């Protein structure tokens, strides 16, 4: 009977939750903007502070010829552009080099929070969280460097992450961990990650 | 560059937005935290069940068998932010009589506040192992015969000298502050759905 109530209550909680999100974005959508430009007159702004974060959230992902496309990275954004907040817009934007093609350089990936899938998870949404969903990014590589092909002796590659839609039954990955990490801590730090790797 | 410095100029807007966001959060939260006390407080064993089923990484692991007998009589945990700065914590937790406690020890309030000067020394340490907050010493009297936090040889590890942390000795080696955020980021908040894992798991 106070199970009921519980749930109940839960439920507000739930409610507020998104609401207290929805403001995060209002508030913080204008900041990150202007970020943004600053962000982009900074060389190599990003590939630094991506090489500061945490190893063991990113850099452990990534290999020597990922670092060498990431060397080229200008610019990372991230939105939170729907009706549901919790919706996450990752984009990596490439000046043109050896790796990737032209078509290839403004790469956008798409995370749906999934209620059924989210409802339907049973583990800890700080450990190993089951809740969003994504479609494919399709790249094309310039011949000889697709650093994703599947061949013996072929480093994995960072960059398979961009064809995860976590639509199979699979509670054993990282590819969600990825995204949030981005969201939330990789981007909203990424000046402190930054600042860092300079400080030595 | 003149550049690091607007970036400079920027994070400091960042700070100021993430500390109206927190105060909107407060204001938000407060009065569906003290509904969903009162009705905690009438499921027995609600909060040692809590602990029990929430990461074994995170709390279970500085909890000894004599430990979880002082937590079972764990009959409140509430955690505010009540300071002008929303980044303050107060933890209190609330014992019913026991083996353990003397009486008077039985309401335990441990605050904990932002240091802005120690957080800036460890700026990138953002959830690795967070450097920001200072705390007093909270006393505990025990019972005779009964107080886990003696420093005596062989004694076994415990986690009640977590009331006694202060956070302003030189130590960057530490879990008690990420004990701190987990309690009042993680359990607090989540503390339902960890006890209902818990209950489909029997
Ligand atoms: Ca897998
Ligand atoms: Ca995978
Ligand atoms: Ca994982
Ligand atoms: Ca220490
Ligand atoms: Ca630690």
């Amino acid at each position: 009977t106070s199970l009921d109530e519980v749930a109940d209550i839960e439920l507000e909680f739930e409610k507020a939750d998104v609401e207290l999100l929805k403001h995060q974005v209002e508030l913080f959508n204008p900041l990150y903007e202007k970020r943004a430009m600053v962000l982009r007159k900074i060389p190599k702004f990003w590939p630094i502070a991506i090489e500061a974060a945490p190893s063991d959230e990113l850099s452990v992902y990534i290999s020597p010829e990922d670092a060498n496309v990431l060397e080229h990275l200008i610019d990372l954004r991230v939105y939170r552009p729907n009706e549901d907040p919790r919706d996450i817009k990752i984009v990596f934007e490439f000046e043109a080099n050896e790796y990737l093609e032209s078509n290839s350089l403004y790469l956008m990936k798409l995370f749906r929070y999934s209620s059924q899938k989210a409802e339907a998870s049973s583990s800890n949404i700080n450990k190993e969280p089951s809740q969003l969903i994504s479609e494919k990014v399709n790249i094309e590589w310039k011949k000889n460097k697709d650093l994703t092909r599947q061949t013996k002796g072929t480093a994995p590659s960072f960059f398979t992450w961009f064809s995860w839609t976590g639509k199979e039954n699979d509670i054993f990955e990282d590819e969600e961990e990825l995204a949030i990490f981005i969201a939330e801590d990789l981007y909203p730090n990424a000046v402190k990650y930054f600042t860092d790797a300079l400080q030595e």
